[PDB]
């Protein structure tokens, strides 16, 4: 007796292990090729020096890196989500006006990348419905630029700092060390301690991060297109479409042919996120005058920039 | 002869790939235990249900994975590094005063994880000097809570929200959505904001995050225990011992036997890594007063409870 798994509420599963992004490219001499934004990507062997990755058996791509001799690994900055949305969907020329160089065996390697790593295919194994690719890496650059992230469905980024020694007796003792006692330090990790807060209730409300988006970005209505739409939710489409799908099942989104609108329990469910973020704030500054709150938030746009 | 790159310096570059921590665990019919701390877990396929990680081929906890018909991935949330650390050690019993849960084979699992996934032992493949283990999931656990993060050897969260838009005409334009104007998401864009000016100039520098921390640190704990420095850097012992040998080589760093200590340019450098964290908030903020400056940090440390 074997279990049946349900495939997406399976993928929903694997969200809850966060990953970089990358794009796996190749090239044959002909002068045909790929590229393929890549979460299934890591790291085998130190010696020889191996990497794989999970390519679906239905990629049109599959061809010319199964044929090419060598393919590259390049790993997305935070600032290349234009690229990841690039080459996550088929089009004629997903290499059309992108800049790029040409590494061994004709690898395309991005530029800004967090690191890139060109592989001899090494092996190719039966994989489910994908095959799985493993490359012997021959050469590599690491530029340690901050990273793409992607996780229960979204695209987000790295919080800096290890975290303040919260038992501590003595009262500069809570900083790791005292040069951590600065602006850029405090600032990470008053995210952390108002994720902290925030993020159980998310969950205990039954909100993910994909769907969580999507309800704070309808509910205002600004430009409800599916590429607009995409951009500032900084989510792949295929999640979108997954998270639009869930919403309208619990009854809080209605997708009427070419756009979606919340219903009045989806636009009720976005205030509700909307009150417990602000319920931290609220509770922890209920002691400082409403000048005190506002020069607070101008301080914190200056910094933005905004 | 035969040509490889250099081991250590690959391992560093696939520092750049983020990746989630989990802890693999299985149980024999003789009752013998194993768990490993992994982070080279991946998912292969949607249908057959699969995923794969990758184990030591010197390991000695191979031969229980390699018995067991059955094996568990625990995904850490982000509450869960010491148990991250417990794991990532060879010990007598990994699993004493530890509480957990069995799943059919009598699978391990954690309590208080991101999400879990029991697997039938489907495939071992040949990974260099490393065994591919990979699983059919026959069953899973997905609580969603905030992950724990590993990348450029250290522990590190997630730092969400969806980015602004900065060629926004209009101060309503900047957000995603009106409801995104709150102090939570003012503080995650702040964060980003200081990070892209600090993070290149930490970069020129030579540093990655697992050095930056070690050197933050050792600048004022001069005599920290190897136990007390894991907790402070939030970084494994394996991980300190990799970093403190490349800021040894390069002149920053003295291990005396009993304690590392840095010199005089290891000193120096972690000042010019402070200086250019208190630079940015010192330019933006010059236009406040004394006390509107000691107003903001006041507040900020009230968010954080400190
Ligand atoms: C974040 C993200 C990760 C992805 N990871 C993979 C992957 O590991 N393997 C894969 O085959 N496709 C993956 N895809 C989908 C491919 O990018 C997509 O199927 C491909 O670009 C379609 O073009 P093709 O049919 O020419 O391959 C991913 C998409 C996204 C948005
Ligand atoms: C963050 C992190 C990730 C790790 N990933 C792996 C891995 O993917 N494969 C592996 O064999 N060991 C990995 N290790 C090291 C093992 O946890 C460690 O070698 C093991 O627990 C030693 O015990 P054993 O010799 O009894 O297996 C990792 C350690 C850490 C701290």
């Amino acid at each position: 007796e074997k279990e049946v798994i349900d495939p997406m509420a399976f993928r929903r599963a694997l969200g809850n292990f966060a990953t970089g992004v990358t794009i796996m490219t190749a090239q044959t001499s002909s002068g045909e090729r790929v590229g393929v934004t890549a979460n299934s990507f890591n790291s085998v062997s130190l010696d020889p020096a191996l990497v794989l990755w999970s390519i679906d058996k239905k990629s049109s791509s599959y061809r010319i890196f199964e044929e090419a001799t060598h393919f590259g690994v390049n790993i997305l900055s935070a600032a290349q989500i234009e690229l990841s949305n690039r080459f996550a969907r088929r089009s004629e020329d997903k290499f059309a006006n992108i800049e790029f160089d040409l590494g061994v065996g004709n690898i395309p390697l991005f530029k800004n990348c967090s690191a890139a790593f060109e592989c001899e295919r090494y092996n190719i194994v039966e994989g489910g419905d994908h095959w799985i690719i493993i490359g012997r890496v021959v050469k590599f650059h690491d530029h340690g630029r901050s990273p793409l992230l992607y996780h229960q469905g979204a695209y987000s980024a790295v919080l800096p700092h290890p975290s303040l020694n919260m038992k501590s007796e003595t009262a500069e003792g809570v900083f790791p060390g005292r040069l951590y006692d600065n602006m850029y330090y405090l600032l990470t990790q008053a995210v952390r301690a108002y994720q902290n807060d925030y993020q159980p209730k998310q969950l205990a409300s039954g909100f993910r991060t994909s769907e969580a988006r999507l309800l704070l970005v309808l509910e205002s209505k600004t430009a409800s297109s599916k590429c607009d739409l995409q951009r500032e939710v900084a989510m792949p489409i295929r999640e979108i479409e997954e998270a639009t799908k869930i919403l309208s099942e619990k009854g809080l989104l209605i997708d009427n042919g070419q756009h979606y609108e919340l219903t009045e329990q989806g636009n009720a469910c976005a205030h509700m996120l909307y009150k417990i973020a602000e319920s931290h704030q609220e509770e922890v500054f209920a002691k400082y005058t409403v000048d005190e709150r506002k020069l607070f938030k101008n301080m914190l746009k200056d910094l933005i920039g905004i």
